[PDB]
């Protein structure tokens, strides 16, 4: 067995993993086992980049691994993004003296990776758990990540001179070209975008309170126009990917991300761990929107999102269906939340 780590660098702290693997004639890894993990808080992007702070954020992330002399990646994704590459500068001098100084961590690489790549570790990652990887598939497989802070999607599609070379993937799996158009729109995850939001009464059950002093009045269809606005004439959603998703028509589509939280929970019913954004909107609309808040907070007084769910399922709608372009009536499968799908596997894949 080979192993190797990876450091899954995000908004709200840095999530360690340690992988077993091996290797398979076509030079994939194959048999990968995740046999450890750490979480520390909070997201590296917000502590000091000096060289005391992130030589102890550092120890406390990789103190207790059970191993010696592993190669590791260190990936930041969106927290990172959102600062200057100035400021982004401090943190990775600081981060590759730290590795220098010491021999049981073999730094491969440490650095911000983009959305697109982010894109296409989710698509690794949620077709390697669906085991569509190994043979030849005819049968076109879809990744949507709803993300805190970004969102990417991601669909096979042939090469193309015409756009641009950072959307696009080429890379070799269990002996088999693939070809990925992948895209992300920084700002766009749920966190983020919803801090535009919150004053919106079109996006809040009726009588919440929002934060100056106005109340909701829920409406999904306004709540999901504001969204669409934000959407297609700030990121260009629209505008980018309606074009070619419908010249690559996905056979199937998955989600990760928020999506598949909001969908597990007791507020909504959803059967067979799939959705459609038609029966969302509907379920958004009339069970928080037009619910009158104080009643419906009595009743899932431990949902700390539900608050957010009339915003929420306006958003996933927008996204879908008024950025991607996705009918309203076709069935999207998500993840379940509890067999915690990572992206970081799709590192494991793609550069163990
Ligand atoms: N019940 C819920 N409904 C909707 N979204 C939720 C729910 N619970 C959690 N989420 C969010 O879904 C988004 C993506 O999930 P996840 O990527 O697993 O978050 P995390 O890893 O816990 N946080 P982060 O460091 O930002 O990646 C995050 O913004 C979560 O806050």
């Amino acid at each position: 067995h080979s192993c190797i780590a990876v450091i899954d660098a995000g908004s709200t702290g840095s999530r360690l993993h340690i992988y077993s693997y091996d290797t398979d004639d076509t030079n994939t890894p194959i048999h990968i086992e995740e046999i450890w993990n750490k979480k520390i808080k909070p997201g590296f992007a917000s502590i000091q980049p000096n060289s005391v702070t992130i030589d102890a954020y550092l120890t406390m992330l990789l103190a207790d691994a059970p191993i010696h002399n592993i190669p590791v990646y260190f990936y930041a994704t969106a927290g990172m993004r959102l600062l200057p590459q100035s400021q982004q500068k401090k943190y990775y001098d600081e981060l590759e003296y730290w590795f220098r100084q010491q021999s049981q961590w073999q730094l491969v690489e440490a650095k911000t990776i983009t959305g697109n790549d982010e894109a296409l570790f989710d698509w690794l990652a949620v077709n390697y758990k669906l085991d569509t990887l190994k043979s030849v598939q005819n049968k076109s497989v879809g990744v949507m990540d709803m993300g805190g802070a970004s969102v990417q999607i991601v669909f096979p599609m042939p090469k193309n001179a015409e756009i641009s070379k950072h959307n696009q993937v080429e890379l070799n799996i269990y002996g088999q070209n693939i070809n990925l158009y992948v895209h992300s729109f920084l700002g766009l995850g749920q966190t983020e975008m919803s801090h535009q939001f919150l004053n919106s009464p079109s996006c809040f059950a009726n009588d919440y309170p929002l934060p100056d002093g106005e109340s909701g009045q829920g409406n999904a269809p306004s709540c999901k126009e504001e969204v669409t606005s934000l959407m297609n004439s700030v990121h260009k959603v629209n505008q980018q990917i309606q074009p070619l998703l419908a010249l690559n028509p996905v056979n199937e589509w998955y989600s990760i991300g928020g999506i598949s939280n909001l969908a597990s929970s007791q507020l909504f019913h959803f059967e067979n761990s799939e959705l459609t954004n038609q029966s969302l909107l509907q379920q958004g609309d009339n069970q928080i929107c037009h619910q009158q808040w104080d009643i419906l907070n009595g009743q899932y007084p431990d949902d700390e999102y539900l608050y957010q769910y009339c915003l929420l399922s306006s958003y996933y709608y927008a996204l879908m269906v008024d950025g991607y372009g996705i009918n309203p009536n076709q069935t999207i499968h998500y993840i379940p939340p509890e067999q915690n799908l990572d992206w970081t596997i799709g590192v494991v894949l793609h550069r163990a």
